[PDB]
């Protein structure tokens, strides 16, 4: 049996909240609140004969809430920055929560790369080939989910527990 904290951090309507519902309860609300700070949830799955347990920490994305971020991502053993796809602005903006990350959070946290709302294909702004140098570049595990689909939701919350 394992434990693992994982905080989620990303410019405010990528699709956080979604991408955890979609994890922990299976569901997709077309129709998600903001998050007002931070909302926790936890969920447990089967991996290779170790049952890992997820306490996850789904922060808000919403600039004014950017002081409150460490209380989330100081003790996470692993954090998933999540961008959309669909807007190059929240894919900028995801690189800078990866160097805070890089530079404030623990030395050995397992950092992951989201591309959410890869549904939404014929309104892509960011090409997978770049977010994926980016990604070999900074050591960040790289996958384009869809909360709305569920297209590698279950796999990136996997491939980050393998590597935990
Ligand atoms: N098409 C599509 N829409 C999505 C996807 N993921 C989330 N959304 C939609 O995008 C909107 C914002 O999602 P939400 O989870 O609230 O975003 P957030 O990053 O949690 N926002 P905040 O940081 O402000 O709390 C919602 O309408 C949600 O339904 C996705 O994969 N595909
Ligand atoms: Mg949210």
């Amino acid at each position: 049996i394992c434990q693992f904290k994982l905080v989620l951090l990303g410019e405010s309507a990528v699709g956080k909240s979604s991408l955890v519902l979609r994890f922990v309860k299976g569901q997709f609300h077309e129709y998600q609140e903001s998050t007002i700070g931070a909302a926790f949830l936890t969920q447990t799955v089967c991996l290779d004969d170790t049952t890992v347990k997820f306490e996850i920490w789904d922060t808000a994305g919403q600039e004014r809430y950017h002081s409150l971020a460490p209380m989330y991502y100081r003790g996470a053993q692993a954090a998933i920055v999540v961008y959309d796809i669909t807007n190059t602005d929240t894919f900028a903006r995801a690189k800078n929560w990866v160097k805070e990350l890089q530079r404030q959070a623990s030395p050995n946290i397992v950092i992951a790369l989201a591309g959410n709302k890869a549904d939404l294909a014929s309104k892509r702004a960011v090409e997978f080939q770049e977010a994926q140098a980016y990604a070999d570049d900074n050591s960040l595990l790289f996958m384009e989910t869809s909360a709305k689909t569920a297209m590698n939701v279950n796999e990136i919350f996997m491939a980050i527990a393998k590597k935990l």
